């Protein structure tokens, strides 16, 4: 008896340092294409159809960004948020030390009491040889995903999801936890 059942409308907001996929990520969600040539600063205005646990749900996209107009105008994305993407690069050990020094306290600070899924993006470069070698210049390696779930286990994170846009390996997974985050 689901043709009628009316849908469950939920917003999802998306953060994390530049370059770190969240744009990437939102597109293959939304599109099932990993945009190759010519991807914008933010995907606005999205709303996706997904269903879990036999709920049917529309789910906003709510992408953000961190330079000019998006930096000052980044806080106005929060309001009536009902689950938020962290996302860091697992090609970036700086873009995960921001996980606490910045996205943490900035979520905490407009969202205090929404499920957070921190997610690893990336994970295809983790054993790409050209990776590797620039990282290890700065005696630095990729993450690895038990540093992952130690982040989120610090920030008391909802769960902690790696993906490759790319690939498009995790991706439908992680929207799919985030939906029923969202449906407490
Ligand atoms: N190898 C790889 N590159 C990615 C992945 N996701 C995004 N990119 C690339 O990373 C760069 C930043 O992508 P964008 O989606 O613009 O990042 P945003 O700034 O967080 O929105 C672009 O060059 C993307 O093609 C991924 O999973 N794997
Ligand atoms: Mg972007």
């Amino acid at each position: 008896y689901f043709q009628g059942m009316a849908a469950i409308r939920k917003k999802l907001v998306i953060v994390g340092d530049g370059a770190v996929g969240k744009t990437s990520l939102l597109i293959v969600f939304s599109k099932d294409q990993f945009p190759e040539v010519y991807v914008p600063t933010v995907f606005e205005n999205y709303v996706a159809d997904i269903e879990v646990d036999g709920k049917q749900v529309e789910l906003a996209l709510w992408d953000t960004a961190g330079q000019e107009d998006y930096d000052r105008l980044r806080p106005l994305s929060y309001p009536d948020t009902d689950v938020i993407l962290m996302v860091f690069s697992i090609d970036s050990p700086d873009s995960l030390e921001n996980i606490p020094e910045k996205w943490t306290p900035e979520v905490k600070h407009f969202c205090p009491n929404v499920p957070i899924i921190l997610v690893g993006n990336k994970k295809d470069l983790r054993n790409d040889e050209h990776t590797r070698r620039e990282l290890a210049k700065m005696k630095q390696e990729p993450v690895k995903p038990e540093e992952g779930r130690d982040m989120a286990n610090r920030i008391g994170a909802f769960g902690y999801m790696e993906t490759s846009a790319k690939t498009k390996d995790g991706v439908r997974e992680v929207f799919e936890m985030a939906t029923r985050a969202a449906l407490q």
